[PDB]
């Protein structure tokens, strides 16, 4: 046997409607109870198994898998998310991680990107499966992306150590930190644009173990609660003016993404260039990430944006910039150098270095 | 014999390297001359041309095309562009309108679909095709993606009859106002997401007839020079805090895209939504577009951003829906419900209304 | 309001079962499908008190109530195993049931379900009513599979959607079934549709391209086609394919073959090559020239191009469409080689672009 | 310097046209002189080249690249290629082997892809590019892709040692043995199903080089002119009759590529399964590859082609899979059971073991 965790915190997956509008809708361990693919009551019988405790029909070979849900309350939209509902779910992870072989959140898809890549950071030398998902059509509705959405995800964590924040949509396996949501309706709503899925279900399940990162087995695990609030996300448009930069990056800001044109570049005019310069001596820090969607901010133009206290983000999803830099700026008593240093190194499989 | 004028006005198209950099490089005439396949010397001799105006070779059918190439000054990298340089162009298209059959326009890749765009709003009523193009890897490298772009947005204005902005792009054409940068190394660096291509070229070229707009005969060419300047766009972000919103939308900001999560929703804590409808009284308008790169803006969560001021940008582009704030709002004479309504509505092919 | 269809199960991976440690077919498929929520409601059978042999799907969103009932062929097919006289049969069960039933589902297996799509899209003349064929990669008793989801699609698109053609559906779409094949063994993704949209997607909400979904022809009766001529072949050329093994395969008693042909429709130019071909439609024989390459048109343009004596080119057609329609046609009673020939030139079920 | 041998065989890229239709057109090298990125003027005389030598303009770095064009004659639509035309090709690069760094063949498409496969298992050893390239338009039309197809060729090969037989179209360098042609008019007409491009193009040039092969210094190239020419290909559709496959299979045949349906299956009806039975007593080989453009033959289903000289061709293309087959049964003095474990073997990254 192997026993999982799924942990409940809103999203699509499970919403109901109300007033005209879908809300988050709680009750979900009593639906899945009556659904034979996500419980099998034969079996749970049979060994006179606990009411909190589901328990996944078999596949021919390998282990049972069992699971626990715990429904988070309140229950959220993921547009309500915020670096402080990642912490409390890390938290939860923290405390049950003795008793759990892997994990598996539902999560809405509004904000998906970002808490996979803020729960990549904050759960430092992971050695189990941790597995986001979620839907674009509730499950109470017949015709939906969840059922299979939600099955997978504990298939996964349940057979597999894949010791990475993950993302479980549509019969791929994402790294979490390398994720962003492309379409708003289809269920094909997330891609990994830098880097292949690390894995594919279809006839059979296909691992890209090359890719998977390895068990420390000797470090223990390390939740990061420390997480810097004050960072931003600033897209550049054309024209952008000097004195809404200014103001964008007041104080109390410490640290900013800076998502830019094409390959890392931005308007050259002074006036601009004069605040990020300002910004740097304040001590804020900033990060180059291009808007394109697929790959790498480099230098080579005269308008590349770098400089004191810039980092370039190569590759790096901007969902992933952000929780970056929030854990690095997070981290107690280390010099400005020694921050960039860290931004400009691959820490979980975010970023690709040339 | 078709006529078309090429207006250059930099990119990395043309760059050339200094100090370990690439810049804008000026003498693009002088090099094209020197290329067979940008200029038949020949025939040019033949019908002995002036020597301002370059000459392609014969394509397969149909006329022989001729064009002029005007290099503005100074030439610029695309991230340095704003509302003017496009005013600009358009006025040069303008000038010239009558003297050609269709217009090149050479520009950077980085504010590439924030020029398609401005332009397709400033031209209304466009009769005459005018292509967009650059590159990934100036002309005067060896290994280039510059020659074979370049040729076909001359190919494509010189020989077909499609009155829009476009952007033409690795053997693909498509509508300006619906293109958006995805790949910043790659070739294929640019996608139409919520619509097909206008073209593609192959063994044979493949126009969507269908989907190209008709031209007005009757109507004639207004180029609006009247583009509202204090419009922004403000991506959302987990967490964003009011007080930033606040500072964002201060005056004298008359319009913003909001880029939101999804199906179009943001966060619902109150001090986040009074600034907006503190910015709504102030007069602001606000679109509402989607992060996301395919799909549709459409209500549905008690988390959408509907409500005093607020329009829905369905399907636009951001690129899109900020140049439609800028020429929406540059209208003279408007009630703030008129402009929303006309926000509302598909001017130029780059919104998508919904089904029933 | 409730629709009434007829779930048709011939076997193939969806429903099969382990013996001899290989996959064979399963019986018993509505024993299972009763146990599942998703597939059958309980409560409002009783609530009505339904007949044993009769199923009933949950409320979708909106519209009428699905019921359907299970015929179970028998013997149940690996899909390898399906020949003409199996698609003959299945066409003859919804002719037998035309008038009881809404619409129509037929499991099938993958390896041969665009042939079997294609066929019957020929059998069954002037259909007004939706057919579906469905399959799955992996069995349905099998707990991570694409089986649920895939017939569970199938039902609801049959049960809501007047689209009077011969279908497949998988993995969320909905395809033309003559327009289909078979690209990825391993992957649920399993079929492309290489020269036509979609029919259908299923997203949050379902999209159909009604401007391509053919017309229900109301006045016309169906006519089912038990007439299809069993002596047609598939050849595919290989470089350097000598005459002598050509010659072998054309003998008598074939009537038609597909010859699958290089890039735009090109074979070798060697006169002993030509020569059995050309001798081949002397004795009558009747080929079609599809193009081994997966998406375009087979056109004329090279000295290698196909063309000639009892030789009509396929255009765009799979060539599991080229070989049904070589089956009907040829099936047709007392016509000519020429006026077979001006048949097969024609887009007879949505299966073929002709060109402008 | 780097030096490399154009050998034009023929192909659209090269054709003109002639009572309406395309056909194989002469004098490449006089084209190419006229056309200042495919040959310095200034240079040459600066150095007083020779006639018969074009010189690459100065590409972004490293070494000069200069070129000499071999005009087969006749010149040939690739529809009327064959193996004994892809033998003089491999012993034109034998022959002139020590002379040149790389070599770069201008081919038509219909066959493209059998003869890559074809020269890649003649030319065991080999230590140099050699990059097959074409194009859906001549080049002396003007609105074409072989211009770029033909200069990125030369630069393939002039600046990076892929010791390898390639097919470069479309700003993609693909492993020769691992392609097929899906789309007859696009530009875009090549795919590599199975595995991931060797290199792409685009502002700078990415190689994938944990898949290069690697240069065996210590061998000495062994060119194959002993290539099986009585191997052949069937297409299995359903009902295929069994006396017409009897027919297929009679002697002279030595070898046979079965494309079946799926995972690898085909009919299982008896009479059909005797003939593969009898022809394999007669000491034909068979292979079975999948009709499906991607995926792997693999077993599971009792309609599964596997028995007495029947070699599962895995994710193998049909191309590769008959060039192998000639390969193979064309060694002289081995056992058939010999044979068939080198055809299950992956002999030059045509094939991916599980
Ligand atoms: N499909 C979804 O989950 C969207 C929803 N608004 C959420 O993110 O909570
Ligand atoms: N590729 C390019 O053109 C990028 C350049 N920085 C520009 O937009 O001008
Ligand atoms: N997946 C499948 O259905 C393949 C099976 N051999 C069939 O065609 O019946
Ligand atoms: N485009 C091409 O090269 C096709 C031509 N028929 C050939 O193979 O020679």
């Amino acid at each position: 046997e192997r026993h999982l965790l799924l942990i409940y915190t809103g999203g699509t997956l499970g919403m109901q409607s109300k007033g005209g509008v879908l809300v988050p809708g709680p009750g979900l361990v009593t639906l899945l109870r009556t659904l034979p693919m996500f419980h099998d009551k034969e079996f749970a019988q049979a060994q006179g198994l606990p009411d909190h405790a589901l328990a996944l029909p078999p596949a021919s070979h390998g282990p049972r898998v069992l699971y626990t849900v715990l429904e988070c309350q309140p229950l959220l939209d993921s547009s309500d998310m915020t670096i402080d509902d990642w912490i409390r779910i890390a938290k939860i992870i923290e405390r049950h991680y003795e008793q759990y072989q892997g994990f598996v959140v539902i999560h809405g898809t509004d904000t998906m990107a970002s808490g996979a890549s803020m729960l990549s950071f904050m759960l430092e030398n992971l050695h189990k499966p941790v597995i986001l998902t979620g839907a674009q059509v509730p499950i109470r509705v017949l015709w939906n992306d969840a059922r299979e959405n939600l099955l997978g995800a504990l298939l996964v964590a349940g057979q597999y150590i894949i010791p990475e924040v993950c993302l479980f949509m549509n019969s791929q396996l994402f790294r979490g930190n390398r994720v962003t949501m492309v379409d708003s309706q289809k269920f094909e709503a997330f891609c990994s644009p830098n880097l292949s899925p690390l894995a594919t279900v279809g006839a059979d399940v296909t691992i890209a173990w090359d890719l998977v990162r390895k068990v420390k087995w000797k470090d223990p695990l390390v939740v990061h609660s420390n997480m810097e609030h004050d960072v931003a996300l600033l897209r550049l448009y054309p024209g952008i003016p000097a004195s809404l930069v200014r103001a964008f990056l007041q104080p109390p800001l410490k640290g900013v993404v800076l998502e830019t044109f094409g390959s890392g570049n931005g308007p050259s005019k002074p006036d601009l260039l004069q605040e990020l310069r300002a910004a740097a001596q304040r001590g804020l820090i900033m990060v180059n990430c291009s808007q394109c969607l697929r790959g790498s901010v480099t230098p080579g133009y005269a308008t590349s944006l770098a400089g004191a206290n810039i980092v370039s983000g190569l590759d790096m999803t901007s969902e992933a910039a952000l929780a970056k830099l929030s854990y690095v700026l997070g981290l107690p008593e280390l010099s400005l150098e020694r921050r960039q240093e860290l931004l400009a190194k691959d820490l979980r499989g975010e970023m690709t270095l040339p």
